[PDB]
């Protein structure tokens, strides 16, 4: 029963919530709204359409790109104060308010029933954004992807007289609302309504124990935290290390192998970084999960000159999850400016585009420790569910992210054109993207790049549409067209009505 | 309710439940008791009283030593499930239950009403530990500790027949328990009963609006970031260094002070870490403070050859708070060991003294890029208030701690021998440890360090309860035995009963 709260530039609080993950984007609003209440919630959504102000939605605040905080916004809701995580017994589902943020969720779960779910691996990210575009992260493996465990969602929504409802859209056969929620499991945020709540469990789960209603992580994991140094780092070195990552990963990419609960992550820095980083992790109870840990580290190193450091060890599954997070505090997360890219894989990059990787990384005229491009483990059982039966496109058996992160807004060119630069010459031969092909899947959702709809960056002629949602845009596009007739909900990359 | 929860070492939950902050310190009880309401937590402190079971409470974790883990503990009572932070209207006053994190509690506090209280700068740390020791915090020259808003505080206790019950113990002059109240801005955790909320509120706050109930932070800071490079430092150059910081802090460690805004903190790393590092902050709202910020960083550099690089900009206070806060997650925080200690001064180090320590950190055989020494600011409103009001030991000026962290079991005699000499020879005038005189006040019960009552490490004839208690060690026995009669709540470092 607290009232929604109201800040104005005037009040000192402006201008932290003015600030989100990414600093090189501002926000400038008429007013952020805190509510409390998905009663609240409606009121601010009326208003704002009442009076045409252009509104949008931030939960945690972790968007690559500003459709939070475009400077044509003129009312933010933001839904931190809504951050409840509880068992919901009336549907034997975890309730997550859309405030919530994905490392507090896990320790609920955890601690009090025992269970988890596969969401990402950073620890301010916010249910909100995050599960409506297809979370994953380093149990996907295992367990599939978030939106395989959505039950059902809370959403608020604008009919075309303006008129303001909420509703609840489940998975069940006869929900009138479906497609609403297929929508929600991978469609993306800011595009269908003001999501409130969602509701997570097992659609298989047995009886009705929150114990029961999602799955229970691994005990603990076999950690193994590598790393090999620019120093001696020749062409020769990076491309066949890499070669050699994207094979083992390319033959163990399915719930067929043997060590498919085995997940890495490659870290290639550029060389101001001084080092290249992986980290792996794979069960205590996989059959010989220690030496198929030994095995993997060994492939590998096989043709590679630089002998990696390499430290080994055994954890719990939660501080696993804790010490592979990124902090949402400190240095690397407060006050910096970012852009990030994605692209995704079926196959492996040839040796011309590893090189080619290699020119940008190793590059002297550069200097920027956070500059990266990674490689992720991905598939398993994210690819044995039916695909049609959700928004996310599945497919791709690997992952890899582009990232540069920097403080100086006066570095702002230098830092865009070496990122734009390097994923331009790896997708050289399909237009500076990855179009989806033989070897590409396509981009992720929830790392968005309005490079991909800028015909300077994009030459491939494929739309950015067809990269993040491959067959599934012209659904989504209905269903918009159904949920939000006026186009309340938008932004550089949301779902255009027909 | 949910009935608590219950961890026995079938369970796969036990084995993250007995790692905290320290992975020094592995607990071994009988079970993990999670309970979700004070009624629950009085039905587990009734089960151990009844059958004799050691007990001891966690909170955050954070604890320097093994006072909650120790191998003879039968039952560990884990509060993490109970972190409700809310405007309590009947009192007008915040409640904070015991099991909230700091991180959390600003961010509850400040979005939503805009207010603050003086706790410290790491993001994992439990009220149930902190506030009861008398936290303090970047802001505390201008606010002063944490328990200086401690309006009143919710207990379980045990009597002298081994009845449990509930009290809440407030500051008011005629509060029939308020010896209780007293004890816990101050005395320390796991002495007097199971803390399950307190209850802040400035003593002052007009009115009953919760955005008067505490104070409000300054809108915006100026940050300044300072690294001294290792390769370019010398003996006399880190002597006049600290030396030039110590002095400057002295002449502004009061209210009277028109720097005492201005609050730094130099972090003296051993040399392997590759450099010395300072950050500072002022408020952008205090006379001329950009300029004061230069005058300060002009200082240090008095007589010192290496210059330092320096990072300046402007934060909102929550972002500065953020950026400078220790993370919760990540390699920093996950599967570390770690020994701290203390040493609280009223007058500067001598040059004996710092060329001791330069002694230790510049010391080729030893290599840990974590250990340090720091110097904190503090003082200001500290050392305004009644200090017989409070049970913290008040008078210092200035805070220093002492730590190494590492990961490696085999190294612990290394390391643990690397920080016991620095902080021997530090204080070799007086017997090893900062005996309360007229340069040092003591240390801090929040960085408990066992080696003061360890007769080989403190051979000054003062004891470890002088020294963090000052004159309060006997009334807080009087309490003791007044509210814990059979000595329930106890550890190496617990107040013993009269
Ligand atoms: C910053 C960051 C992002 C990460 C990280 N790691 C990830 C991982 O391991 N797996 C992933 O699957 N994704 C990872 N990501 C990307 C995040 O998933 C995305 O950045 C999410 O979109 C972020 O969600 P959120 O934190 O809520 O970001 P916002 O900026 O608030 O909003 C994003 C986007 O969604 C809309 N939106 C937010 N909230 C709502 C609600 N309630 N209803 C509708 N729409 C909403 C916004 O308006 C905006 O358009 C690791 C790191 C460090
Ligand atoms: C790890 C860490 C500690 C810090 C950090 N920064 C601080 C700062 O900026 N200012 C400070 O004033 N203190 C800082 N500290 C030190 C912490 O204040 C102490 O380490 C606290 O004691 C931590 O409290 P908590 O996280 O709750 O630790 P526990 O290990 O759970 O317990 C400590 C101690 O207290 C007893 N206790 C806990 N909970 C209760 C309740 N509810 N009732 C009674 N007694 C309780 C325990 O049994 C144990 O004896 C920065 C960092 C990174």
């Amino acid at each position: 029963t607290r009232a929604a709260v109201t800040v104005k530039p005037d009040d000192h609080r402006y201008d932290l919530l003015a600030r989100a993950d990414n600093y090189r984007f501002v926000a400038q609003p008429e007013y952020f709204r805190l509510p409390y209440s998905t009663a609240q919630v409606v009121e601010a959504v009326s208003e704002a359409v009442a009076a045409g102000k252009r509104l949008t939605v931030r939960s945690g605040g972790h968007c690559g790109e500003a459709f939070v905080a475009s400077p044509d916004v003129d009312v933010i809701v933001d839904l931190s104060s809504m951050s409840h995580v509880g068992y919901d017994e009336e549907r034997g589902a975890f309730e997550v308010e859309a405030g919530a943020t994905v490392g507090q969720i896990y320790r609920v779960l955890y601690k009090n029933y025992g269970v988890t779910f596969p969401g990402g691996f950073c620890m301010g990210v916010g249910a909100g954004g995050h599960i409506s575009g297809g979370g994953y992260g380093p149990l996907s493996r295992l367990l599939g992807l978030t939106v395989d465990y959505l039950h059902a969602v809370e959403v608020v929504v604008v009919d075309a007289e303006g008129v303001v409802s909420t509703v609840v859209a489940t998975r069940e056969e006869d929900d009138p609302n479906r497609d609403l929620w297929w929508a929600h499991t991978g469609g993306g945020g800011g595009n269908f309504g003001v999501i409130t709540r969602y509701w997570l469990r097992s659609p298989d789960a047995v009886g009705d124990a929150p114990e029961e209603a999602l799955p229970r992580p691994p005990a603990s994991f076999h950690v193994a935290r590598v790393s090999w140094s620019w120093a001696e780092l020749t062409e020769a070195d990076y491309v066949r290390l890499v070669s050699n990552f994207l094979d083992w990963q390319l033959r163990n990419c399915t719930v067929d192998s043997p060590n498919i609960g085995l997940y890495a992550l490659l870290e290639c820095f550029h060389r101001s970084a001084g080092h290249l980083a992986m980290h792996a992790q794979i069960p205590v109870d996989v059959p010989d999960a220690e030496e198929r840990m030994s095995w993997f580290l060994a492939e590998l190193n096989e043709g590679v000159a630089v002998a990696p450091s390499l430290t080994r060890r055994r954890l719990p599954w939660l501080a696993t999850s804790q010490l592979l997070a990124i902090p949402d505090v400190g240095p690397g997360a407060i006050g910096v400016r970012r852009k990030v890219k994605s692209a995704d894989l079926r196959g492996p990059h040839t040796r011309e585009q590893l090189a080619a990787a290699y020119r940008h990384l190793s590059r002297a005229d550069y200097h920027c420790p956070s500059a990266a491009m990674e490689y992720i483990a991905y598939g398993g059982r994210v690819n044995t569910v039916d695909p049609a039966a959700t928004a996310v496109p599945r497919g791709a058996s690997l992952k890899t992210f582009y990232m540069v992160a920097w403080t100086d807004p006066d570095e702002d060119e230098e830092h865009l054109r070496w990122i734009r630069e390097i994923y331009r010459d790896i997708h050289s031969a399909t237009g500076g993207v990855p179009t989806p092909d033989e070897v590409n899947t396509g981009a992720y959702i929830n790392y968005p790049d309005i490079d991909l709809a800028d015909p300077e960056w994009n030459t491939s002629g494929v739309p950015w549409h067809t990269i993040y949602y491959g067959d599934n845009y012209p659904r989504l596009q209905e269903i918009k067209s159904r949920w939000d007739p006026r186009n309340v909900f938008r932004h550089a990359f949301s779902i255009r009505p027909r």
